[PDB]
């Protein structure tokens, strides 16, 4: 079949969602595209060339909200953005892992820079600023590699059956404002002991 | 060699500091135990059996801050836990990720059972201490996996040093004492609009 960049990848993709991260090898993908070994190794080097680029396009594809709205207040950005982040992040099967395994891309970083700007001008330093965008990051992606993976004594049954009742995402938004406010009470302190 | 369970445990373990969890076959446990690989299989049936005792055992050895002091504040509970969790993850080579691989244990059922009713008798719901211990575990997780995996534009060259200059450590304290404060004010509030 045919064999640019784009054709490549949602092959890849399609792949992913039946075999799973482990699972993934180049032969297979080659065999889903009618095609032999050393054609497919013009293409693509290596399953760490194909993991690092599907990790940039799920996002470019599904992480629609990656930018401030005009007049948004930074705790509904930060909100928003790890709804987003979340969803794509849930939209492949081993989406989560193929995430957390490549290092960020040229267009990945003038928004992370576009972010950091936004967080400045709303009166975070950088410091503080990153450390929020951070935390949101790593809260978000251990939330769903949780609910990925997955899918006795009395209190805790109860428990685990609020926590399945749902996919994670009560968890998640519950948590996800604990962070934001945890943030705001931080920020708005100034040099005050808080 | 010895093949008790211990053993065998011992073996995996520093097998896994040299191979990473990608790496770690029963036939190199094997090698380093100087056995035959049939006589292993009478001990540990897979490599999945492996990985469950494993997450099972780098807690059991080193999650030493489990259960709260006498006396002590829920806050400070869920401080100490959350830094000796993570110690306990960053111990071995892939240690997040062979603990994210599976389901909780005979021992940390009643570990997690005690840590519930500990959030009840200070005042939390089953479900609103369950959500908080979830949260701090889902971003403890996520930046421990960050941190083990890793290891231009102007504000962000900045940023990635002063995330470079430590280990992930100072992000991460920061952060949970964001989330920590979060829902000392979801708590605080019983009914009131926060
Ligand atoms: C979920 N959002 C909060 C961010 C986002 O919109 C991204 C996009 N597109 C990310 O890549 C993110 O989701 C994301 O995972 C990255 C993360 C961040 C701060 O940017 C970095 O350059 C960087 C780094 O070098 C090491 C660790 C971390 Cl947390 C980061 C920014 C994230
Ligand atoms: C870091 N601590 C906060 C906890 C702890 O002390 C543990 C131990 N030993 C865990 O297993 C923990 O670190 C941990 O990862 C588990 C976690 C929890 C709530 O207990 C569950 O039974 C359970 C579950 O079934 C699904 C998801 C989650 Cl988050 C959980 C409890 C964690
Ligand atoms: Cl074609
Ligand atoms: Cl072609
Ligand atoms: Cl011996
Ligand atoms: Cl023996």
């Amino acid at each position: 079949s045919r064999l640019n960049r784009e054709s490549v990848i949602d092959a890849a993709l399609e792949l992913l969602n039946e075999t799973g991260i482990d699972g993934l090898t180049t032969r297979k993908l080659a065999q889903k595209l009618g095609i032999e070994q050393p054609t497919l190794y013009w293409h693509v080097k290596n399953k760490r060339a194909l993991l690092d680029a599907l990790a940039v396009e799920i996002l470019a594809r599904h992480h629609d909200y990656s930018l401030p709205a005009a007049g948004e207040s930074w705790q509904s950005f930060l909100r928003n953005n790890a709804m987003s982040f979340r969803r794509a992040l849930l939209r492949y099967r081993d989406g989560a892992k193929v995430h957390l395994g490549t290092r960020p891309d040229e267009k990945q970083y003038d928004t992370v820079e576009t972010q950091l700007r936004f967080m400045t001008e709303n009166g975070f330093s950088l410091r503080d600023g990153l450390y929020a965008i951070s935390a949101v990051s790593h809260f978000t992606l251990g939330a769903v590699l949780e609910q990925q993976e997955h899918t006795l004594p009395p209190l805790l049954r109860e428990a685990l059956q609020i926590m399945d009742s749902d996919d994670g995402e009560q968890a998640f938004l519950h948590g996800l404002e604990s962070l934001i406010r945890g943030f705001e009470v931080q920020l708005t302190a100034l040099l005050q002991i808080v």
